[PDB]
């Protein structure tokens, strides 16, 4: 990832950079990404500034016309973040990936939390095994975040558990305003480029609270496009896995249109559940089998 | 917990933190809790005002990314508050935990109300002893709340009756509506901070009979479930403990079951914490117990 | 118990108190247990003006958290009607209680009857000797009242016969609806407050005979009428029943025939006290223990 | 025993009042007692005519809690008819009473169909010497309602025997259901007023042969149903139910009081009060003589 | 297609040949398309510089009136890409038409992706089979190109997969604006005449995000110029421009043929000519195989 | 249709006639029609040149006012083409008129571009069928001609189709300026004397992309006025296409409407003698034919 500071050599006074950095603009992806038209609404940046920055910034990231080989190779560097089932890894052809949205769905009981501790958890295991060695952005939106659940799997992982826990990240989304202020903010924390997942639990919840009633839905719609799109933004530009969760399934065409990957879960038999891929850009759908054990979730014969 | 008065020193005027008493904000957590559209709906509230006070409550505590090791040396501090029964309190990690909601349910004569008065006895007990050192609000539905029974349990743990007795705030929740808004104003009470248990007992006895016939039950439905969604919140800001019965949204659930002569059977269903278990209790002399007891 | 009429001080025109009584609606503390929307369904009252009169009765009494010193404090007012043996009383607590549905129940003749004689005057007697100082409501469902037997035992405890006979309340249900009925009515009259005991003799005489789902739904709701009355006017009723009740009842009673005149009266559940047994017969004081 | 027909100057019409008389409702007791589900059913009736009828008999005849001395004063109307021995007159209380179910049942020949006979010619005498001063309605199940014997003990007991024979209604069931036909017909002629008591002797006989096998045994909720009814009219004509039965759960919860007959020495019985709603249990010693159940010792 | 260099020896300079690179113009038949007046418009050039450019361009290919038959030889080079379904392609009458819009529209899921990489790859089949021999030009405004998608289709097609990736150009479009600068720059690499297809998908995604609210639908104009530029392109290039729309007029105008995708029964897929220029409305069916699309039967 | 050529006997050299003929003047009826000024402003041509020509080729054509004696013989050889359906000629008066300018217009697919294909084939026919038996001269403005729908028009009216595609003389109008210069130059062509119609298809895209209204509509009603005149001495129909000033140039106009189902209404928007009518016509194979047929 590359911030918005290195821009210094190229003829941008800190003045700018200081702007651009209050208006959300923390990396050079996102300067590509806002158009002039939205530059230009940025506190203090006049109508003439926000061009010359464009020029600035069009010249260390090449962004033109390429065969698809250096798109194989610019794509070849998402990670397949294990969800802890290994079936569960190859239904989904790695796993959960950066830079993509991905959206688990299911009934109440289902594990889907259990879900989100087990990436938070693996999501610091180097390459070659599943992890991405990157950091997590976690938003508790219903106050389940168990601290001891991520140091007792990561126990089961044997890594030190303290470096993991200090890994991880955590907001608490009170409300729905505060998940949007958190993640509208995730820009300083993301542009250091050490965290490379955000795990949401759920996404839907405080919206459901905050607004009751018929009369306000599509506000929340497109407050939820917003923020959808925000997520879907912010897996584009710093490489990081959106995982959201979700109850039931609902949403609507917007969060079906948003979410480029979903998954269902179901209840089996005991502590057997059993997944169900829904919709994906690169696999049919198929059935996969997981439990939830000592060390999140893993196969049936763990 | 960290009342509205910090909001005065922080550039809140008294008219204001007054309107939010009436609001029903009495809390830094519960106005940073709060969304501005519902802060703005309080009457003599408007839109331009909530704005300041709520960077006003920011700025006192910090709210948004804080490192994991940090919430877990915040969630240190919460206390289990022991039900008496060390077996019990093993198969649920030392008791009822708190910044959480306690579902119950089962059939009658099952220790229910049994489970609630020990709780409400063992909350005066101080800390590595199975209770916070602190009080309780009791919000009664069905009419069985017996403070005899709290003397009682307390000469069993050797405590003074009269201490524990006075250390418990006791309301009657006579209908579904006034255990709501029962519910509501129990913000005064634990701005106190002292507080570490309120029980409920039963949730669904007073909105089953207020709302009867198939004509109804779906907006029944989601006042109780508003109402719940207030236990919810009203757990965790306060760090307290919130103890729901049921009669045959809750993030622990227990079944009570009868068995063979005067001992009962417990079972989890739900909890984030830990699997599912079994158990078995009695009720003796000091309340909910184990066998050997 | 504090009428209505108090809260005619509170700027609330009579009117109100009139659709009140006419509701059902007899004491404050009914006014406090009685949601917005059924007295809304009320004839002749609107939302806020609910909202206001109910406000106003809260106004009079506060209903909020108390500290449980002051709940021991208006417990102790909770009065322990003596049975007439003093063992089951004693398995009892000292009789029966208060705020709360006691139930009885066994084969055919029992003593289920006789006992609520028993109940009908001692509940007369002062307390400090079980007693409690006030009228008794008797509902019978099978015609088995006998006003003789009440002067009998009352001449047996060395008091006024006629003044006890006049001072019991008594109605005969015929059927089930007037069953209900009768128990609506009982507000008005318990306004007073003299009242202590409300026997009911049989529960289910009529259910039985004038039906079944219809007739469960009707029983609960009969059930809790009795069992809110009970709580609202610090008056214990008593339940006799032949061989879903247990739900309303808060402490029940077995009765079971004996070797002779001698029967058993097994403590089969409460809410307060641990399952015991006693013995008891019934002689010409009434209810009496074994030896006496 | 105030009629239906008082319910015609309160506001309704005489085509009610036939109405309700068509369903078996001959008294205002009986509309109360009703329930409205019950009234619904009769044919011509309406929701609104039922509630109406209720609402106007309601105000001739007030029901609601009253103070147990009017309870005492009202129970004072119960008569006491006489057994026929004095003996067992006082171990009843004064004999059999009316508003409640008396059953005597024992082996054959210990006097049932002579003491159902006492009864009726006892009935008919005034009060204050063990009489109900009224008419008797006996229905037999047996063929053994004999008027000779009536005429017999009436000339015992120095009365007019040929009124006693028309002051007492005879009625023959042949099987069980024209036993019910009789017994849900006896409210038009209880509505007079005039009878205090009536004799089924015997209540079984007829049941116990129409009824045969384990299948019927459960069909006989109708016993249930039959005494249910008669218990009704008992309660509601302040009427004596005196039944006779047999021996070799129903009985035993419906009748208010029992007596068991018994063979003694030679030509003596005994009679012992097995249940009672107010009497402990004692024992009598009673002779079948000219006069019907008469003292040993006289 | 002759470039602008054509121009050098002419009686043109360098300078006015690098000052039309800069304003867009590439090909003599850009120069013949577009009007004096735009062409004034660029820094630089004088009305009378622009007159002698349109002198000599105008000699180096005829535009006047010729022969039907000549026309019919001009059409004759046309290119008939199939769309990876037989069935669709004899709808089509030959598949893809080049000098020609193709808009494919439908919901979500319905394989607009999937025939995008489809038609990425079998473009680049040599002719006679229903190929193009050359070049592709794709834009994605979602993110949903997978290079390895179009490797396995590939393969499934008996090609070189890498080759086959060489030759398509990937351009992934962030907002509006830069999928515009994108489409006037395509000028550029179109000039030299090996890119066959120009793949948008989807056209209107970038729209929804960069514009909302009622205020801005007026100048949602700004997408009627980039079609109009995509449309000239397409004419003046010979190159098919497939566009991809989402559904929930003047975008309708602006595609020359239009085929509307629904789902069926299971996987199976529909394909409806809602609009051509030269053939009737009919039905097809297919499935997204693994070598994307393809017949049902197969 | 006679050329300048046979002009030169009346005294007027040959060194003069290449660059009247280069200022768009071919005929004597472009020079009647012509103004003296008009022929000024033409390079190379002095006043005197002016005067002689105009006065040398009047000799031939009188002007005055005229009775309708004569007239009707010259009227009488006005052609009729044929739409291809029989109704739609019926209310045409037997099919496109020449002498004039024919607009027809519509929505999208509304069968214009269809139109104008079948009018390119029924030409070829003989007159007593629809046709004029002469050339087409087709003018494209958005690209959409193609050739072998005239194949498949000329097969369904039994011709010749190579010989349908060799009477058929094509022109790609890029833009506005091109357009014009197409129309302007046009008469060359048409001196030879043998073409019938002129299909501008469509008249308005270019201008609506080109173009400052002012200059626009300038352009266009010069654009129109040529036209015009090359319709009315060249004894041709111009036939043009419009999507939806214009109407007072075009002295025919016809709607054609999308109905319900596949049914088109071609309505008879204006006409300079027939009134209003109504007809529904099908594109079938044979280009545009009756619904029945
Ligand atoms: N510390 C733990 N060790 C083992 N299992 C656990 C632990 N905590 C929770 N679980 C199990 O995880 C399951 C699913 O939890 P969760 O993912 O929170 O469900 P949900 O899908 O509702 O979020 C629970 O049934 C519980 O038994
Ligand atoms: N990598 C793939 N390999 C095979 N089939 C695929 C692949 N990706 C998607 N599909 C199929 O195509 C469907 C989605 O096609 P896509 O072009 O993404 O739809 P759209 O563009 O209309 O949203 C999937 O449901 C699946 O059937
Ligand atoms: N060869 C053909 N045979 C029959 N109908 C055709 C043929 N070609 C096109 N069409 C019909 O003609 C319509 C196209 O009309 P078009 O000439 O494009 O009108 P416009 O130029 O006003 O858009 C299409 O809807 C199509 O159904
Ligand atoms: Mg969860
Ligand atoms: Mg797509
Ligand atoms: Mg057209």
């Amino acid at each position: 990832i590359l911030s918005v500071d290195e821009l210094q050599n190229y003829g941008i006074n800190a003045s700018d950079l200081q702007k651009l950095k209050s208006g959300g603009i923390y990396t050079v992806n996102t300067v590509l990404s806002t158009t002039r038209r939205h530059l230009c609404k940025i506190k203090g940046l006049s109508e003439v500034k926000v061009e010359k920055i464009k020029e600035a910034a069009g010249k260390i990231i090449q962004v033109g016309f390429i065969p698809a080989t250096v798109q194989l190779d610019i794509r070849q560097r998402v990670y397949s973040l294990s969800t802890g089932s290994k079936q569960l890894d190859s239904i989904l052809g790695g796993g959960i990936m950066t830079m993509s949205i991905t959206e688990v769905f299911g009934e109440f009981r289902c594990g889907k939390t259990q879900m989100s501790h087990t990436l938070c958890v693996t999501t610091q295991l180097p390459r070659e095994m599943g992890g991405g060695e990157g950091k997590v952005a976690y938003i508790d939106t219903e106050g389940t975040f168990r601290p001891e659940r991520i140091k007792q799997i990561a126990e089961g992982y044997e890594l030190d558990p303290e470096s993991c826990l200090a890994n991880v990240s955590y907001a608490r989304a009170l409300n729905s305003e505060h998940q949007m202020e958190l993640v509208e903010q995730l820009g300083e924390e993301l542009s250091s480029g050490d965290y490379r997942l955000i795990v949401v639990d759920s996404i839907m919840a405080n919206f459901r609270v905050d607004y009751c009633g018929r009369g306000e839905l599509s506000e929340r719609q497109q407050k939820l496009n917003q923020h959808l799109f925000k997520l879907n933004r912010l897996a584009e530009e710093f490489n990081v896995a959106v995982f959201l969760t979700n109850q039931v399934p609902i949403g609507g065409h917007v969060l079906a249109h948003a979410s480029a990957t979903r998954i269902l879960l179901r209840k089996g038999r005991g502590d057997e559940r059993v997944a169900k891929l829904q919709d994906s850009p690169d696999m049919p759908e198929k059935e996969c089998v997981y439990v939830i054990g000592e060390k999140g979730i893993t196969d049936s014969s763990d």
